[PDB]
């Protein structure tokens, strides 16, 4: 039955077949995105209709299309020609990755720039970098990538150690033309290698680590049915996968006694952006929307046992479409396991004589992706006590530049002559809430300090206040760590045994939000990133905080447009969008490969249950 | 040699003998605190002098003494009589715990109050609660405890479910007199039990948890020598234990190539306070300095294998003095183990074809203590990548009251008629820094946003600024989460290969600090808790942010007194004092036994190393 099951090879093949039969997938067409759509609200009672959404690119220069297909019924539901100058370009295609370097290698301007620096063109790697929207009128409606160069001394060399600063190129990847080559002057190309598997750099490998063995002799405590339905320690959910968003959780619910109680209808990382803070014209345009522009799911790693995921691991192997509509498996792309999480609850009582200790555990659902130099792990955690948590783990190799003679206010030094421009990695978690069902509301809760005086003669009292966000125009909120600000999602029509509305409290890390000037291109294209919390009324076409087409798309779409509708969110079907990020001033310790750093958020039950939900956990 | 070794049973007995011989430990004397002193600065070339500090109480009413003994030389170094009305009372004595209930049980005022509520005196437990300093002039110079009552229906009942509100009593535990009994009127005593091992409340215990087995077939990767010297994955340290502070870390250093590089000379939790935010006179005086008043180390639990600490565990069993100077072992009081910590670093490179993944681990040193209703786990972590972290885990049973008819702005409802007053748990970590040696300084680092305009035409630039804290008067700092504020401890005389001062960066959680009105008794007694970061010049007698004697002691000592000296801290031997805490508005899920919640901080290397320190970690 499972309408939330993962896409199968057969379903993608059938989408291909339906598109072909309908005249929409001839030899010049390429699929830039393909994913299954979620069931409509209230569709459970009706029969399944598995629908897929497809963005089709045309290599001959014709306009791209957005298409929705019914794989159940073998039909095309809708097909619409896109005007990309207006609504945005399609996501970067796998196959364009090589094109920037290939075109530049026979361009006379590019070759002149390389010859000035005594660089062999065969050794020069060029990254295919998203272009954004700046002052170049000719780029409007054209698929552009920008190119930054890095020297690779030999095939196994880390080119990131050898950035070619002072040089950037712009390329039309459809007409296959180089539009601009900018050379602001030569900088020394940093000479030290950054080869972290070279014994010369690592030194002798440590022989001091003794093994750690994590086993489950009776297997894991979770079950998987229907391919992707998880049941674990009162929790129930479906693990989806999408080529854009990556791992998506559906139908997060908790079995409280005899009742399956919904909590979150859909949880995803709906966008992530990496804005750079270096004003050099060589990099001042760079803002990588890894999710919206590159599609993080499509570059999910195959994860190796005992290396990437340790313990008793159950894998999912999601299937995606290649550029022609053939199915492609990402073998062992999703890890699922439970792990011990220390003490859950403990008390040694002075009067009863009873000593009591219980252990915690969490269910982990993760994937790891690679976008150029960056590698990111996306981890969702469900805990015994009802807590839900997301954690992003950032690693890879830092994006480099030259380090200016005389230093920099916007770049860190990593090695002689080698710099790393300052940047942020900013995520948007889209939480389609369903606290005990769909009738929800959000309150902002602040700690309230009280003045010494009447009613508080010793000046010890403190309190809190809650402010209901009633309409979307009032629902764009900022952090206030000093006042312990959190946000509670509750169901005003579902009360606990103490007659208080059931709820969940979102605890943010209160890291800095987008630092760019509010008048910048990135502040408009990533408006979501300027505020910590947004609440919208649910709509099926409001999927991403940046809109459907982010690549080379100005403001116009996404959260600021959604919120303008000023819809009722006080006891309605709502969606929370939480912005959270890492602000990275690279350190020498990040070079030549960066140790993991983390950011995330959690939600904890807040009067959702009638007492602790973990009293039945055994010793 | 090991001058940082744990106190032995023999040393404690020998201190007893030296005190007895000196005429300082007759039959009326009791030891309220005993601990080993750290070696003086510059020791190492000179032979060992193990010195112990002792606070000696007199049950006959004589003035207490502070005494320092050289156990090496068999001498009393110093003995001084204390005027407690001036400098503070000694910590609460174990033997005083029973006294409050016992004295109240034959007091006619107390009995009248219990009779008004139809409570059998034999069933009424009375907590021995620290008194603080308020308006009661007769308490000055007297050892007072206050008593709040909880009914126990039978021996194994959790009395916390049955608070007796409207009633409090004050008792002189030396003269054995009840000074005051206050009855502001009857409240219903909540009737539901809170017995978390009663099958009627737990229901059938889960049978769904399959085992998780964590083993190390070759044993652990760390060594223990000299009883408490740890070496693990380049780290070196000594694990101390004190009855006041609990686990204390000494000589944290990292072996970088051939050189042992100090980072932190001493790390401890030097105070922790639990202020309550209920303005009822029954509780408005309550502020529990678990460390300074009660001594958290003395109540450290014996930790059961597979239950409290999971995996291949190495235990220390610290020895403390009882009230008479006899040694007492806390068996398995400190857990030591290493554990896997997910991915350390990972990159799959598009150009080199090299795929690389390494796992992280951390060394864990912990203890768990119980202070009445509260139980707290203190965890120190050292990570492969040079990160140092502390985590506190708070659990136990919440402190209860009646829940007022018509609600409360300062108390949460947990069960019918049962409340939990709002409170905070606020810690002070004292980090005697030694970044590459003792010549250190602290900078406050904020993110700096930049305006769009000349030099920043696209409005993307961002930067940071660092402000050196030059003197103690400038070194009392507050959080600013919005600007990503951190604090860097560096050595201005030790530079990395890039000619930059080596450093470590402190990352705080930026939780609310002390909420009480600044004119309250607790704001003065816990002044440290009002600001996130303090920096002092090291002095051997500046051990606690609240001074040596916290019990019933007004302001006048501790950090505000130390900072007044306005000493140079710019390239000097300095101490960082970081305040961090949890603000707890109890939830129904916290009842009848609370799931663990956490707070802490970490320090990460910041140009301390010349490149990543984990390049030599094997696959
Ligand atoms: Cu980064
Ligand atoms: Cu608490
Ligand atoms: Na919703
Ligand atoms: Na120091």
């Amino acid at each position: 039955a499972s309408p939330f099951r993962l896409a199968s090879a057969g379903e993608i093949s059938e989408v291909q077949g339906i598109l072909r039969t309908a005249g929409l997938l001839g030899p010049e067409k390429r699929i830039a995105y393909l994913g299954v759509l979620d069931p409509a609200r209230g569709a459970g009672s009706e029969a399944e209709d598995r629908r897929f959404r497809v963005f089709i690119h045309d290599v001959s220069g014709a306009r791209p299309q957005e298409v929705t297909v019914s794989v159940t019924n073998g039909t095309v539901i809708s097909a619409v020609e896109l005007d990309t100058a207006a609504t945005g370009e399609l996501p970067v295609l796998e196959e364009e990755f090589e094109v920037v370097e290939q075109l530049l290698a026979t361009d006379e301007r590019w070759l002149k720039a390389l010859a000035a620096r005594n660089l062999d063109v065969s050794k020069v790697r060029v990254a295919p970098l998203s272009a954004g929207v700046f002052e170049y009128a000719e780029e409007r409606g054209r698929r552009i990538l920008r190119g930054l160069a890095f020297v690779q001394d030999f095939p196994e060399d880390s080119a990131w150690a050898h950035p070619v600063d002072g040089l950037v190129a712009y390329v039309d990847v459809v007409s296959k033309e180089v539009t601009r080559v900018i050379d602001t002057g030569v900088f020394p190309v940093p000479a030290e290698h950054g080869n972290y598997t070279d014994p010369e750099l690592t030194g002798p490998l440590r022989t001091t680590q003794k093994p750690i063995s994590i086993t489950q002799p009776e297997g894991p405590s979770f079950t998987v049915t229907g391919g992707n339905h998880i049941e674990w320690e009162k929790w129930s959910l479906d693990v989806g996968f999408d080529v854009r968003e990556g791992v998506v959780l559906h139908n997060i619910a908790f079995r409280d006694g005899d009742r399956l109680r919904p909590i979150i209808n859909r949880a995803s990382i709906a966008e992530m952006v990496v804005p750079y803070g270096d004003p050099s014209p060589i990099r001042s345009w760079q803002n990588y929307f890894d999710t919206g522009e590159y599609l993080v799911g499509q570059y999910a790693n195959s994860l190796e046992l005992g290396c990437d995921c340790l313990g008793d691991i159950t894998y999912l192997s999601p299937v995606i479409s290649d550029a022609f509509g053939n199915p492609r498996e990402i073998r062992n792309g999703i890890c699922m396991h439970e792990e011990d999480w220390g003490i859950l609850a403990k008390h040694s009582d002075l009067w009863s004589g009873i000593n009591y200790t219980r252990r915690n555990r969490r269910m982990v659902i993760s994937f790891f992706t690679t976008i150029g130099n960056y590698d990111y792990g996306f981890y969702w955690y469900l805990y015994l006590d009802g807590t839900i948590e997301f954690e992003a783990k950032a690693t890879g190799v830092v994006f480099t530049s030259a380090f200016p003679e005389g230093g920099s206010d916007n770049i860190s030094q990593l090695a002689p002559g080698l710099g790393a421009p300052f940047h942020q990695h900013i995520f948007s978690a889209r939480l389609d809430m369903a606290i005990d069902g769909f009738t929800n509301r959000v309150e902002e809760e602040d700690v309230v300090r009280q003045t010494m005086g009447p009613g508080n003669e010793r000046g010890n009292a403190f309190s809190r206040k809650r402010t209901v966000l009633t309409r979307e125009s009032e629902a764009v909120r900022e952090a206030d760590a000093r006042t312990g600000r959190t946000w509670i999602i509750s169901n005003p029509e579902s009360k606990n045994r103490l007659n208080e509305p059931v709820g969940y409290k979102l605890h943010a890390h209160n890291q800095p939000t987008l630092l760019a000037d509010p008048g910048s291109s990135i502040a408009r294209r990533a408006a979501f990133a300027t505020k910590d919390l947004w609440v919208t009324r649910y709509a099926d076409d409001e999927r991403y905080p940046t809109g459907d087409f982010v690549n080379q798309h100005s403001g116009g779409a996404g959260l600021p447009s959604y919120i303008a509708q000023d819809r009722d969110i006080d006891g309605q079907d709502i969606v929370v969008w939480h912005t959270f990020g890492l602000t990275h001033f690279p350190r020498v310790e990040d070079w030549p490969i960066m140790p993991v750093d983390t950011v995330g958020f959690k939600l904890r039950p807040e009067g959702f249950f009638d007492r602790s939900p973990v009293l039945d956990v055994p010793a």
